């Protein structure tokens, strides 16, 4: 309960430092910044995204998910990325997953989970996707790496496959879609070099 | 369909910004992201909105690490939504967090999208949660004249039915009968001032009302 006046007297003592550090900090905030960003990461990632990528927030409209998914019939998500391209205009889509993701490592341990089980079964249909790949991959934890870059590909994937991205792509030439793994051992974004015109023209076959 | 390369080129800006962002935390503490990488279990649950323009650790003072963190368009918990449900029951069941915030903010395009009459596709069924919102307020809301007190109101009252029914859940009743956590707090942030506001939300008077019918 003494946790609701430490969070209150932080957030004053942030306003005094943002306004001694940055003079116009919270009129530029409150005048409107249209973001370039859709981020789409993972709820119980360390480090907010604006920080990772040096932008200003205000630059990356977020959502956030257990094990950063975006599964075909989750309206969550796929309102999400409706507004981003359609009402902001977004010019990137980034899927970013990391390492030591407690959402895919509990997707893998045998538990019924109740209402996490249909969640967490979108990262199983991952890990039976690529099984060949996954099962040759002896180090446990080599093997666990594999998977959450596994799992930011086939996120990646669905967001590709969205109207919202195939129409305003033809349309337009933007947005373009990344996937990205955060490393917390070193602070670094790799890039998992998913081939976006590649995948969109896999994808636009069926037709 | 070619990819422009501007879009290419905003790729490596990133990169060397994240790389430059690294260097700094090096600078500081050689051992920063060694000690990052070991830290515990957060203690806070935050959901917020996706169009909202300051993360919640820095708004909080917190480090990040701390706060499991959702945001979506209006920081909405619509019944049926697994996305949300599963990110309470993670954060109550696995993590045995203590705090549950959900944070509105002033200027939600979230909300003003939910007043337009425009048809938005398939944002119309998530945005209908909002507008829910509105008709179980009704006379209170048309009594507000001004339109930007009205809209004011409405993203108070959407925070305040974001958290009736996180208080819902059987993952926060279950887990506050055996260890009287989490509780569940409403919090508006003002980008005008950078202030946080709670919107007192009476914790324990919500989960007495919301267990009445049983
Ligand atoms: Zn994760
Ligand atoms: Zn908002």
């Amino acid at each position: 309960k003494q946790s609701h006046e430490r969070i209150f007297e932080n957030n004053r003592a942030w306003v005094a430092t943002k306004m001694k550090d940055d003079p116009a900090f919270f009129e530029k905030l409150s005048a409107g910044q249209t973001p370039e960003y859709l981020y789409i990461g993972c709820s119980d990632s360390r480090v907010p995204a604006n920080e990772i990528m040096g932008l200003e927030a205000g630059e990356v409209f977020v959502h956030r998910n257990i094990a950063n998914l975006v599964p075909n019939t989750d309206l969550n998500v796929m309102s999400v990325i409706n507004y981003a391209v359609r009402h902001l205009q977004v010019k990137h889509i980034v899927v970013c997953g990391h390492y030591h993701c407690g959402g895919v490592k509990a997707a893998l341990t045998p538990s019924d989970l109740g209402l996490l089980n249909p969640w967490l079964r979108n990262v199983r249909d991952v890990y039976r996707l690529h099984e060949q790949e996954l099962d040759g991959i002896q180090d446990a934890t080599a093997r666990a790496r594999r998977l959450v870059e596994l799992n930011v590909i086939e996120s990646c994937r669905n967001v590709i496959k969205t109207a919202a991205v195939q129409q305003s792509f033809h349309e337009r030439q933007f947005p373009v879609v990344h996937g990205w793994i955060f490393d917390v051992e070193t602070g670094l974004l790799r890039d998992l070099e998913i081939d976006f015109e590649e995948t969109l023209r896999d994808i636009k076959k069926i037709y």
